[PDB]
DNA sequence: TTTTTTTT
């Protein structure tokens, strides 16, 4: 004859939620009944009919309630307190496990029974995104490996080009897949004291295509990036701690996470070009867009933006074993699809539409 | 007895009201007997008399409590808990055809039994509107069609002309038919960082001088406009989520929405042009402003400015099928009621004054 | 025995008052018997002596209560709900016809027992500003009306003139006649965008001073505000609603209010005044100091700046139906009181003696 | 039946937990059934499965109160208070102490049946670190030594040398030896105050990277490090307090720390030079760098950054009653353990293989 | 039983704390049995082991208490009240008592049978200060009267000579006995205006090391201070009351302190020398120098920084009569004391070894 | 938390 408070914190765990808003939003509409509710019978969303026939009558109670965001402040406080325990007890490894799962629950939707997607689109996807560079899995799979295991200095690949030349578009689907944020290095100075404070517990961290000064003379606008290059000397290696601010009061002390640099092609000299340790480089290779705007869909999707190609890139052309060892029965189980529906003549078929400029489709 | 909270919510909810201090104003209005409510007698305003004798068993208790402020934060929270779970959940057409459910209730009332208007005096506002620039319902319905699609790139249009060309009154029925938001360009980043803040959910947004280059000759300026939206080269499409502050609240790193960006006259690079899938061109029409002058009530009464003007265009022009699959039967019902009092002669009678820049009223 | 919250809240009403600390100091004085109060036998100040006998009995026993301020908060919010209210629904008509009648209140009161003024001395400053322009009083009514339908593209008018032109004389009485506020546009850029934000909720405005630059051929300081204005284009004609600020507060959207400008001779790129309405220049004449130096009571009482002069000029020089209906009754009762307290030859007397240069009384 | 603050102040004391989450989250874990617990099964983290059984029937009540974050406060709030009192209160000496016992419990748990380290890894790095410089291990005693009694004037370290000879991470060693901060003093003179407002309450401080002037004829970029120093000798000289700019707050005043000074071979001015105890020279050497070229395990694992090396080196070289008395009892299990683990013909080879610069290992 | 508040007050004032964490730290250490409390056995911290067993019957309950922070932050706004209470009232001549009763508090302790003093290594200090200046003994009690009658224009002294001549030496001692601040007027102009703010409440404040200019003529660096100091006039001379700030703080009007200024031989403006009462100069003396280096337990302990150094030099030297008459009784017996400790034989073997440049101690 | 501070 009370609200129970335990019930909305499972219900936030089992969300995952973490806004207090969206929380309180979602919960007040199990009140009405489950049995009419046109989202329970329309299968609109999991995170509503999953869950609204087992909270009903602890919601219709809820709606009852006077001190309602209070009850939610404290569920939203669970779920950061979560978190906050996962990110200093676990180790990378088990991080990018649990991240490869939630992706592989969100596909294990798209393209189940809901019929929401058809997965061939994105086999039109894998297959551009396989014609960026040469086995672009492997480049990943390498990448994956580097950032996990966060090694001195190994630390900061790099892509180099002229402006559209793929190096943002690339990285926005790497910074999905890892969970990284990235750098307006150009900033003045004490803005650039607190663009730092980004960084606070990332996995990775991303330079925005650093400009050189006087780069104007390639028609590159001659932003401050590379000089202040000079002033971060360390970062890149990670190997001693720092403090980080945003302005003002959102500050704590920790290494700096790893990455990948990119620039325009501004000059760089040893001194910078060393800092990232490795380095590749992108152009446009204009055949490829007349493939994509001959395959719109996948820029209507901004598939190619996407971090779910990449897993879906690296689940079939990575071998079983060369993941981690829990999950690795989740690959068969989806690699045993890819064998049902593609024969690699049809993987490169969409590879080579790509290649040509051709809509994949046919 | 007690205040019930729950009654108090559902006006809020009822009336969608999101300021806590509107809401409490208003729910104590009810506190006197709707039975002898001149405001009720008066049929003054709606968001009162549909609800007086409902609430004023519940006003009365609610007028004694020691505790109001409260009781209209956790009714104001609701809302703003109900808002944001459709920012995420929504499809941007069932967004626009909420919008438009929300437009037609309040012409129901308009040229309803209130007489608050006459839909002639607004169909005068069509005639005058369509004669602006050709098709220009079917223009529109383009526009609309960018917008719920969202494309990549295929986001922004340009509005470019002299002034008193009306490419700003055009943007402003735009805004009020999505409900969008505005924002300045010519301002260092740091600030109009929190500007751009406002967008932070939005279904359209426009930007208006780009105080661009040339324009010496044409009593012009340069400046921050043209220098900052190019130098976010990307930002404007947005392929990439990126961070957006609010007060008190969180940072949110969230896709920029689609729109506008208006402009007297200047010379654009053909990087900024590249964004623009569309540029459109005004001019004046001295006879439409002689029109006006013969028709200034559509001035007085705002009539060429609103949404709902473009709202009434979109009806009497477009065939019902283009519309939302659901909402059809309100688009019949006024196509019908329309030519209750219309003919086609008539409307072309108001395009006959209009196009002379003779007054419409005859 | 208890304090009743409804009471204090209606006192505050009453009142119109909204300061927590003005609202608590009024209304502990009710704490002593009505029965003796000096400010009572004195009839010092109506807001207390009118509400002292009522309020006693209920003030005695808030004297002993530990939660005086959180009452006295409920009440003034009650208020500041009520000025939300009304200003989302009023017309503008209605609410100028509020302000008349407020005026009119103190009126009353000022030429009541207390009598604290003398009706012959206003009435000079009536002679004295009716003497300063042309048609002055249907110059006053024609504003009025402009603000009250508020047309857009038509809604400022430029006062120009030299120092001592009376131009913020006349200004002030305005002001106080409408209920507006003044802002200052000569500041650096940024500055204005909170500065321009006490126009929230405001009928109108006044610009101080607008400065030019050159201006020093004729001796003028030059500066920013007429650029600033240039910047501010948007706000002027009022064509849609943009948004203000506060510190620690989210922005409120909405148009912004009409207004005037003051300045001296600096130049003005048409582009500019092409957005007034209408200006008025402003043109020393020697009588009027003459007649003031003699007439000093005048500026002590602070007579021919306020907008209670005003009123009483237009009372005298305007037909009954030319105000509001329900307030005409006042006027008639107004109008009765003049003409048994004057004659014209008692006002050409007074416009006699200021023609001559004289003290205005003889 | 009742939640018991206490047994959380308990276990927020016996874990030295600060943070509000971190708190938060673990207890929460408790409340799922111990007897099953994997967490303990898996004797994975020491934080849980030493204490998951006692607080279990505390923690399940704890799940249900409708006050958890306050409870959490309040413990915290306790362990904050500690430090308080310790930090006012101890010598120097015992915080040195303590920090001991701190890290000798961690040994005890990598080394231990969690097996997440292996002991002969972590004695490599012990001997590429004694062939760093000469009697490494009586030079890092002297330096302990140093900072424990703090003699006025016989305060600081000066490290010179190349860049890539070290000099850096045997600075990192220390600081995470001891838990200071770390300095830049190549700044302009006036923020300078700010950045030294990072020193309150810390026990060591390193200035890194002072820039000399004119090295830049060796190519060492000229910059202000030297010049400010030779203005703070009173700081260094340690003989009476000094203030610091904290930011949004106010000064305080206190002793400044001793620490250590890095830099490349800048000219150094004798006022300066004579401030320093002992100057310690480093130079590249290839062995060095080919034998870390080939040890991957040591960098991969950040051992010779680490302070846990510096104890074993000093475990391994230096007599027990070298140690503060009470702890001499870790040091005996700790000698036995390492010498029963390694015969001195395995660190004697080891070391001989650091000399070849070949791994370490064979 | 509830916690008795009061007895939490008592201990805050008694031991004068006014940190909420340090009173919350030591209160909890109460709450063991004091019959066996280590700290009170070995009588470490007087704070503790006068207090435990008083208060151990209320630290039980305490710690049962669910409000603990609440408890503290009664008890220290206690303790910050009674401070400004006594600021506002107290006699600059009771000042001074109250601050002398400290210090011989603590001579009680540290020359304590636990104290680890002795009193022959401080008497050294005396010696060799007393050859730092002629009658110096004298210069103190000067000194001290002028800062009790802070006699307008008569307020402030001047330390002028060569560096390492002893002057911070002196000035630290002084500002320990009086208590008060340093300042750093070499500041640029604007960030003074928060500089002065230290000086809010303070007894007296020291200027730090002024630089002039061109003095590089005999190397003495350049800045602007001293100009700074000519309009520093009002706040020198003390003849009106000025307006102090702080960070995030509103004005604060008073008196400004006397105090104390430091320089090198830069060339002081007739006018800014006519402000100082008295010019003391102050000369290098190689024989202390070699006496310092034989009797280095001076420095070890900062034995000459102190103004327990400076307040048994007065103790000494100076009659009985000549201190404020309460602290006389207490004064007698100190000096009682010391003629028990010291024939004066021995005080002139000390002070004839300074002379000699010989270790204090044959 | 933003505003003032911090910054320039
Ligand atoms: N290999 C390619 N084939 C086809 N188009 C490409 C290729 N590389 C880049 N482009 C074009 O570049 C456009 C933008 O790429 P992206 O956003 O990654 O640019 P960028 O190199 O990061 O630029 P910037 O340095 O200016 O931020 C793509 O949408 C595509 O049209
Ligand atoms: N096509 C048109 N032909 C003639 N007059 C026009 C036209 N469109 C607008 N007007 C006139 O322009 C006046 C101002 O319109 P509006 O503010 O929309 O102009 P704008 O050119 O879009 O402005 P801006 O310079 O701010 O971009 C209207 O009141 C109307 O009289
Ligand atoms: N038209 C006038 N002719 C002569 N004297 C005037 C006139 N108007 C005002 N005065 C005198 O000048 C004084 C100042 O008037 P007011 O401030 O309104 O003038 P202004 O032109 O608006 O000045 P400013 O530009 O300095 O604000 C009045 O108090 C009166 O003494
Ligand atoms: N004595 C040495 N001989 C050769 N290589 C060395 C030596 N010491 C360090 N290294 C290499 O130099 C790298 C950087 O070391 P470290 O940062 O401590 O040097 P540093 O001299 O302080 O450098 P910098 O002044 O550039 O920061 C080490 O990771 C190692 O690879
Ligand atoms: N009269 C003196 N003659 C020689 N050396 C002195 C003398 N007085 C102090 N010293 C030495 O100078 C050291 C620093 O003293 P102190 O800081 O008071 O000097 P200062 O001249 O006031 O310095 P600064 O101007 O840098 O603050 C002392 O510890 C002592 O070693």
């Amino acid at each position: 004859k009370q609200v129970s408070w335990k019930l909305v914190t499972e219900y936030a765990m089992e969300t995952k939620c973490d806004d207090v808003l969206l929380l309180l939003g979602m919960y007040l509409e199990f009140q009405y009944s489950f049995e009419m509710c046109l989202k329970c019978i329309k299968k609109e969303q999991p995170s509503h009919y999953k869950y609204h026939e087992k909270h009903y009558a602890n919601a219709a109670i809820f709606a009852d309630s006077k001190n309602q965001k209070t009850i939610c402040q404290q569920a939203v406080d669970t779920v950061l307190a979560k978190k906050r325990v996962d990110s200093l007890q676990l180790t990378r490894e088990q991080m990018l496990t649990n991240r490869f799962n939630d992706l592989l629950d969100r596909m294990d939707i798209m393209f189940g029974s809901t019929g929401s997607a058809d997965i061939e689109e994105w086999m039109a996807g894998v297959a551009w995104l396989h014609c960026l560079l040469p086995k672009m899995d492997s480049v990943v799979y390498d990448f994956l490996k580097c950032m996990v295991y966060n090694i001195p200095k190994k630390r900061y690949w790099l892509f180099k080009g002229p402006i559209d030349s793929g190096k943002t578009t690339l990285a926005a689907a790497l910074l999905e897949l890892c969970g990284g944020k990235a750098l307006n290095v150009n900033l003045p100075l004490d803005r650039l004291n607190f663009e730092l404070g980004v960084a606070i517990d990332q996995f990775l961290v991303v330079f925005e295509d650093v400009k050189g000064t006087g780069g104007e003379s390639r028609d590159l606008p001659s932003g401050q990036g590379i000089n202040n290059l000079d002033n971060l000397r360390d970062y890149l290696d990670g190997s001693v701690k720092v403090n980080l601010e945003k302005k003002h009061l959102n500050k704590r002390t920790q290494i700096f996470p790893p990455g990948i640099v990119t620039m325009n092609e501004y000059s760089v000299p040893k001194t910078l070009q060393a800092r990232f340790v490795k380095q590749i480089d992108f152009r446009p290779k204009d055949y490829l867009k007349h493939c994509l705007e001959r395959s719109e869909f996948l820029l209507e999707k901004r598939i190619i933006q996407s971090g779910i190609a990449l897993l879906l890139m690296l689940i079939w052309y990575r071998p079983v074993a060369e993941f981690a060892q829990s999950i690795q029965s989740r690959i068969v189980e989806w690699k045993e699809r890819l064998d049902k529906e593609f024969s690699l003549s049809v993987y490169q078929k969409m590879k080579f539409n790509v290649a040509m400029g051709i809509g994949v489709l046919d």
